[PDB]
This record gives structure tokens, C-alpha cells and sequence, in this order.
């Protein structure tokens, strides 16, 4: 099976990579601050990333401990009007 997006950073940098005293917040803040601190913000990422600077936490799409390494977010668990991927190009 493919391994689990909180796995494949765990064997990087542990859980407390991503968790504050390794145990998880209430409302994801530390967390996502923690992808940023390694990637960067939204404000500078691509078509489909960029749009919801300020509306959402990484984890939001990508949630580790349920998603694996390469697993692609559908935009269908949030938006119901049936847009994918290439309809940040159109
Ligand atoms: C960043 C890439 C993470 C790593 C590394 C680990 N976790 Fe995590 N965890 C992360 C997020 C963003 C969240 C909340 C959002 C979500 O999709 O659940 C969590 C949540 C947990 C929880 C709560 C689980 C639940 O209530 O369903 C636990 C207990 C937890 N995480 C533990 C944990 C451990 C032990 C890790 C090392 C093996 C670990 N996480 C890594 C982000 C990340
Ligand atoms: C630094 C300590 C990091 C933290 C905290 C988070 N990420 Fe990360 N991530 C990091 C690196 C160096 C890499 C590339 C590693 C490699 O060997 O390729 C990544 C990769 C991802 C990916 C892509 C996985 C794949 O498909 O290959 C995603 C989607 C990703 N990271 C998301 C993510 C999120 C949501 C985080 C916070 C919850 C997060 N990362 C934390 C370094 C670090
Ligand atoms: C949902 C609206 C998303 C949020 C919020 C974030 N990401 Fe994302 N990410 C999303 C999609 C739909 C995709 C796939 C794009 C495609 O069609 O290929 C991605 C991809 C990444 C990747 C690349 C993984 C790879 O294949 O190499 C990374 C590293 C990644 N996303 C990281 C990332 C981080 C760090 C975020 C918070 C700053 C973040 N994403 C938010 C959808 C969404
Ligand atoms: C929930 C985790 C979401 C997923 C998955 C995707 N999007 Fe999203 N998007 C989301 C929110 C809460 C918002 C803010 C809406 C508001 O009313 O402020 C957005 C916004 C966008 C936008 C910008 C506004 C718009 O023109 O609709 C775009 C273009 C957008 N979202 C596209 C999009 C695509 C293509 C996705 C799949 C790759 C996607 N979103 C996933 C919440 C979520
Ligand atoms: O190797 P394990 O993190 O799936």
C-alpha cells in the first residue's frame, strides 16, 4: 500500500514535526503554521492552491493521518458544482 501522508513526514521528522508536544490542537493552527514553516504559504503555490489563501488550512485537502503520499484532493468534498482541477485553467 502506499504510505500515509503523516508517516512519510513522520519518518523525516517524527510526529512533532506537525504537533506540539506531539499531541494535536484543537483547531489545526499549529499544525498548518508547521507545513508552512517547510513549504511556504498558498499565496505563492500554483491555480489550485492559490484561491483559497484564507479560506483554508493545508490539512483541509491533504488530511495526513487519511490521505496517502500522491493521493490527489477531489474538489468535490467541498464544492458541489462539480469543478476539477482544469477548471482553474478555464
Ligand atoms: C504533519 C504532516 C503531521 C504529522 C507528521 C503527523 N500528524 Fe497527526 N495530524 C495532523 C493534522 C493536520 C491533524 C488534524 C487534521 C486531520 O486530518 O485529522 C492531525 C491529527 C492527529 C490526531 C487526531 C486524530 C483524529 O482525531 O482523528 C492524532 C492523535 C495525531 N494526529 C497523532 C499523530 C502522531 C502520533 C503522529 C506521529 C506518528 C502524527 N500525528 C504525525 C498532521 C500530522
Ligand atoms: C518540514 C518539517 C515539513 C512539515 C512540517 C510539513 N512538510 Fe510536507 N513535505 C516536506 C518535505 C521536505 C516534502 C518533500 C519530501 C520528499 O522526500 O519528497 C514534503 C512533501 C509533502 C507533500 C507531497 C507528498 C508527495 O506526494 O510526495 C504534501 C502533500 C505535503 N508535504 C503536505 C504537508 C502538509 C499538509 C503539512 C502540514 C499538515 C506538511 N506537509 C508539513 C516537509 C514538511
Ligand atoms: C485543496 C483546496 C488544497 C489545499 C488547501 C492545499 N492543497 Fe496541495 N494539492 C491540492 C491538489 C488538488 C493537488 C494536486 C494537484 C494536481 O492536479 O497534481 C495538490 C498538490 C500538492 C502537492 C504536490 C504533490 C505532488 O504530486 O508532488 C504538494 C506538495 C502540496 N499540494 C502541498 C500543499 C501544502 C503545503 C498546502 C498548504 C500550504 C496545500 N498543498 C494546500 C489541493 C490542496
Ligand atoms: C474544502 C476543503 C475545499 C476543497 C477540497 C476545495 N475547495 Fe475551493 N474553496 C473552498 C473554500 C472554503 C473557498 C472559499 C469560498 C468563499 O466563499 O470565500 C474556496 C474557493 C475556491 C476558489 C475561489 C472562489 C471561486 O471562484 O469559487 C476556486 C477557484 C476554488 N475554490 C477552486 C477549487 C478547485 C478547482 C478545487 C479542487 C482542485 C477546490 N477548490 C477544492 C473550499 C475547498
Ligand atoms: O511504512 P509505514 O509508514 O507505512
Amino acid at each position: 500500500e502506499d504510505q500515509k501522508l503523516s508517516d512519510f513526514h513522520a519518518d523525516m521528522g517524527g510526529c512533532e514535526s506537525c504537533h506540539a508536544d506531539g499531541s494535536p490542537s484543537a483547531d489545526g493552527a499549529y499544525e498548518f503554521e508547521q507545513c508552512q514553516s517547510c513549504h511556504g504559504s498558498l499565496a505563492e503555490m500554483d491555480a489550485v492552491h492559490k484561491p483559497h489563501d484564507g479560506a483554508l488550512m493545508c490539512a483541509d485537502c491533504h488530511a495526513p493521518h487519511d490521505m496517502n503520499v500522491g493521493q490527489k484532493p477531489t474538489c468535490d468534498s467541498c464544492h458541489d458544482d462539480g469543478r476539477t482541477s482544469d477548471s482553474v485553467l478555464k
